[PDB]
């Protein structure tokens, strides 16, 4: 069901990320910063359980996490969120809520890259990976 999603990947287009960044609340120098970098994104999985590293030269995070059930997650800006992440219609959707906001972060894969769809106000993110070997 997620196999297709799993591997290294690394990001080689971003559209609006700094919108995104901003509607969350981000600050003007973390948000230069992560505007250059090119993180690598890792999906695994072993039986049930996925975990998604994401690595750059400013932040690195982890999850883990089972399909369907809710976690606990720090994000990469501090935010403390409850998320599930489920498949849906093939995207793997990942969803987070904090202070009765929310956001979503999609995944679709499209002609064998992954398309990272960020989604928080109206603010609408596209972040593109290809695979690495
Ligand atoms: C500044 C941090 C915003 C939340 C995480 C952004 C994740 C983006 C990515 O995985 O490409």
């Amino acid at each position: 069901m997620v196999d297709a999603f799993l591997g290294t990947w690394k990001l080689v287009d971003s559209k609006n990320f700094d919108d995104y960044m901003k509607s969350l609340g981000v600050g003007f120098a973390t948000r230069q910063v992560a505007s250059m970098t090119k993180p690598t994104t890792i999906i695994e999985k072993n039986g049930d359980i996925l975990t998604l590293k994401t690595h750059s030269t400013f932040k690195n995070t982890e999850i883990s996490f089972k399909l369907g059930v809710e976690f606990d997650e720090t994000t990469a800006d501090d935010r403390k969120v409850k998320s599930i992440v489920t498949l849906d219609g093939g995207k793997l959707v990942h969803l987070q809520k904090w202070d009765g906001q929310e956001t979503t972060l999609v995944r679709e894969l499209i002609d064998g890259k992954l398309i990272l769809t960020l989604t928080h106000g109206t603010a609408v993110c596209t972040r593109t990976y290809e695979k690495e070997a």
